[PDB]
Order: C-alpha cells, then sequence, then structure tokens
DNA sequence: ATGTGACGCT
DNA sequence: AGCGTCAA
C-alpha cells in the first residue's frame, strides 16, 4: 500500500484578517499593515500581519507599539469591539464567503476560519473522462509549483522549469496514475482559487497531495498566492530534511518526545523504526500513525463538515484586571452571554440547528493552563440573562472568599461555549 | 498583559 | 462528565 488512493487539497487564505481589512479599506492594500485588538495596552496586540510588514519582522502576538519600532510606517486596522470585548464577526462572515465558494467544487472540511480541506478524488475522476486523452497544458497551472522539481535564474523561471519537467514526464494515457490525478487535482484547485479571488478579492495558497498532512505541508511551501503539488515520489527527499515539528500534530509535546526519545530531527529518519517499536514508545495509535506518515501515508478522511460544532465566547482578565468581586464575574458573564446569544440566534436562523449544552470555563490567577475548571449545564433558551445566571450557578462554588461580595481566587479568564447541536 | 475551534483520554 | 493537546 502506498497511500495514493485520494486527491486531497488544503486551501489556506493568505494573511486572512489583513486581507479582509484591506478589501474594505483600499488605503491599506499593498502596504505593511497589521490587524490589532485592544488599542489601550501597548497599542494593541497584533493578530495578523501583511507580508509587507512580515519583511520587517512584525509577527502575531507582538504589541503594536513594538511592531512600530521594527516597522515605523506600519498601518493598523482595529478589530471591532462590542461590550468591552474584541468582536470577530467580520472575519467569520468573510470566512463564510470563501467556504461557500469552495463548497461549489467539492465537499469541504472546515478546518479553521481560513482553511478547508477538500477531497477531490471524485471531481478528478470526472474531469479525466471529459478531458480524456488530451494532454495538460502548463497554462492550466499558472500558479502551481511541483515540489522537488526542477532537478537534473529567477523564481518564476524556476517554477515553470519544474512544471515543464513534471508535465513532460506525465503518463496521460493511464487514467489511474496517481501523479496524473494530483495534476488534474491541481488544475481544479487553480480554478477554485481563481473563483475565490474573483468573487471575494481574497488571495490564498493551496497544497495538493494524497492526504491531509501532505496537503497542509504542501500549502505552506510556496505561500503566499501559490499552490504546491506534493507527489508520493517527492516524499523521501522532502522528508529527509523536514523537522518533525512541521508535520501537523507533531508541533507540540508528542513531536518533542519523538525527537528526544528516538534521537532524531527529521521526518524521514522515522522510517528506520519498526511499527512495533514506534507503538512501544508512543502508543498503538500514535505509533501506527507515525509509521505510515513518515512514508507519506495517512488515512484521516476529509470530513463532510462545513459548520463549527461549538460556538464559543471568551474574555481574558490579565494581571491587575483579574476579576475579584462577585459583581464583576456576573457582569462579564452577562456580556459574554449576550454576544453568544446573538451568534446562536443567527446560527439557528442560518443553519437550522440549536445548541443544547452550555459549557462554562474559568481560569484562576496563576494557573498556566487555559482552563482551570469546566462545568456544563442545559441550554434550553437562547436568553442571555438565563445563560449568564446558569453559568454563574454552576461555577459560583469555586469562590473561596469568606466575604460574599468578593471573589477569590481572582479569575483571569471566563469562557462560555454552546455545543451539542441538534436539528431545529 | 495575547486574545477561537476539534478532538483524544479518562 | 471533566481535563489535556494541538492548531488558527
Ligand atoms: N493564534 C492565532 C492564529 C491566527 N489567527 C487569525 C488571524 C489569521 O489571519 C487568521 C488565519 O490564521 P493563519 O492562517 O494561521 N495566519 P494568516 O492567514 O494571517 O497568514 P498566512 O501565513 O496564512 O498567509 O486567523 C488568530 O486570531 N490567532
Ligand atoms: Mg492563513
Ligand atoms: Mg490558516
Amino acid at each position: 500500500a502506498t497511500g495514493q488512493d485520494r486527491v486531497v487539497a488544503l486551501v489556506d487564505m493568505d494573511c486572512f484578517f489583513v486581507q479582509v481589512e484591506q478589501r474594505q479599506n483600499p488605503h491599506l492594500r499593498n502596504k505593511p499593515c497589521a490587524v490589532v485588538q485592544y488599542k489601550s495596552w501597548k497599542g494593541g496586540g497584533i493578530i495578523a500581519v501583511s507580508y509587507e510588514a512580515r519583511a520587517f519582522g512584525v509577527t502575531r502576538s507582538m504589541w503594536a507599539d513594538d511592531a512600530k519600532k521594527l516597522c515605523p510606517d506600519l498601518l493598523l486596522a482595529q478589530v471591532r469591539e462590542s461590550r468591552g470585548k474584541a468582536n470577530l464577526t467580520k472575519y467569520r462572515e468573510a470566512s463564510v464567503e470563501v467556504m461557500e465558494i469552495m463548497s461549489r467544487f467539492a465537499v469541504i472540511e472546515r478546518a479553521s476560519i481560513d482553511e478547508a480541506y477538500v477531497d477531490l478524488t471524485s471531481a478528478v475522476q470526472e474531469r479525466l473522462q471529459k478531458l480524456q486523452g488530451q494532454p495538460i497544458s502548463a497554462d492550466l497551472l499558472p500558479s502551481t509549483y511541483i515540489e522537488g522539481l526542477p532537478q537534473g535564474v529567477q523564481k518564476e523561471g524556476m517554477r515553470k522549469q519544474g512544471l515543464f519537467q513534471w508535465l513532460d514526464s506525465l503518463q496521460i494515457d493511464n487514467l489511474t496514475s496517481p501523479d496524473l490525478q494530483l495534476t488534474v487535482g491541481a488544475v481544479i484547485v487553480e480554478e477554485m482559487r481563481a473563483a475565490i479571488e474573483r468573487e471575494t478579492g481574497f488571495q490564498c495558497s493551496a497544497g495538493i497531495s494524497h492526504n491531509k498532512v501532505l496537503a497542509k505541508l504542501a500549502c505552506g511551501l510556496n505561500k503566499p498566492n501559490r499552490q504546491t503539488l506534493v507527489s508520493h515520489g517527492s516524499v523521501p527527499q522532502l522528508f529527509s530534511q523536514m523537522p518533525i515539528r512541521k508535520i501537523r500534530s507533531l508541533g507540540g509535546k508528542l513531536g518533542a518526545s519523538v525527537i528526544e526519545i528516538l534521537g532524531i530531527e527529521y521526518m524521514g529518519e522515522l522510517t528506520q523504526f519498526t511499527e512495533s517499536q514506534l507503538q512501544s514508545h508512543f502508543g498503538e495509535k500514535n505509533g501506527s500513525w507515525l509509521y505510515a506518515m513518515c512514508r507519506g501515508i495517512e488515512h484521516d478522511p476529509v470530513k463532510p463538515r462545513q459548520l463549527p460544532k461549538t460556538i464559543g465566547c471568551s474574555k481574558n482578565f490579565p494581571g491587575k484586571t483579574a476579576l475579584a468581586t462577585r459583581e464583576q464575574v456576573q457582569w462579564w458573564l452577562l456580556q459574554l452571554a449576550q454576544e453568544l446569544e446573538e451568534r446562536l440566534t443567527k446560527d439557528r436562523n442560518d443553519n437550522d440547528r440549536v445548541a443544547t449544552q452550555l459549557v462554562v470555563s474559568i481560569r484562576v490567577q496563576g494557573d498556566k493552563r487555559l482552563s482551570s475548571l469546566r462545568r456544563c449545564c442545559a441550554l434550553t433558551r437562547y436568553d442571555a440573562h438565563k445563560m449568564s445566571h446558569d453559568a454563574f450557578t454552576v461555577i459560583k462554588n469555586c469562590n473561596t472568599s469568606g466575604i460574599q461580595t468578593e471573589w477569590s481566587p481572582p479569575l483571569t479568564m471566563l469562557f462560555l461555549c454552546a455545543t451539542k447541536f441538534s436539528a431545529s
């Protein structure tokens, strides 16, 4: 088995929140700019960065006051603020624009606000019958890189030389060749990305490969505004110098333990181990997954899911602002519950469903985890005052303070999340 | 003082 | 039911 059964693509919008703001404000287009929230602390936290500003070293999470030191001409757009909280509605609506266009071409898995996987296997088979026998011109792939090629002057000349080498060697007479399927898959993704750009103004990158991990990896190789085809044959050289942390799901603790326990650095080095060895170090599931993945084989399906399964609303209360009175907790719970109710009502009207569970999460001062405590209760009425009261009820006994109107230990985060959706 | 979601393990 | 991991 070689894991060449499917054609899968990952589409990822380039500097997404920036593009949404640059579409709306033409003065920001083609400029070093960033999107920021909460202007009053250090000029605001940076959440997205145009590629022009990245060349100066501006990054996500950087304070805008500090970004200005690296990039004095940097232009800023502020996220909307509602009820004292950053409001991301504009970017969720822009995401829907993009997801609905992609859904015209194939069934998508919404992976994040600006990324979706697509299983192109069926669309590829149909295109191979309609474009039966006729070769694939390089003009059908104007923004495609073939990873690993050319082999054997300027950036665009390199791109085309590699594409020419790829197409020159392609067996068009065999409608079952996996390389031909990826290539036809890339033709469709070109058409998909053109449609996104035409109908929204947004540019994106894409990876085309045989599974989600390779498609995700391929996508980043030539970002922005380009797509990359990673074939099965390209995997050994690509993985031979690919740090383990770059493969999706190996960027955290498991990936660090793969490095530390096995004494390796690159994905290809995993091939030296038996499946049983990897299962012994990392578990039956992780071990089996690593054994196949380091050969470029992965079976996680593109799930047919265009809608989030949870709808959540959180606010941080760092340092000195940590909530320390019962009246503060109740007022902020109400603020979050009101935004959640607005989102839930739109969701019920748009998507014919209703959340039936409310999860309440709090972080206490000094805890390095995102969530110190999670409790749930029934979500029976999209009513902000009821949701906030119920949320307070399930967490009120976390209060350690002997004084009633006080709250201790102070709360550095509140989080309300509606979940367990059923048809409505 | 950075500020959403999806899924695994128990 | 509640916590931990991983990624946008
Ligand atoms: N930790 C993070 C990562 C991203 N985001 C937002 C801002 C991003 O523009 C948007 C898409 O995330 P992203 O793809 O990781 N980065 P972005 O699209 O801005 O730049 P690219 O590198 O994809 O071109 O999610 C966030 O709010 N918090
Ligand atoms: Mg992106
Ligand atoms: Mg993304």
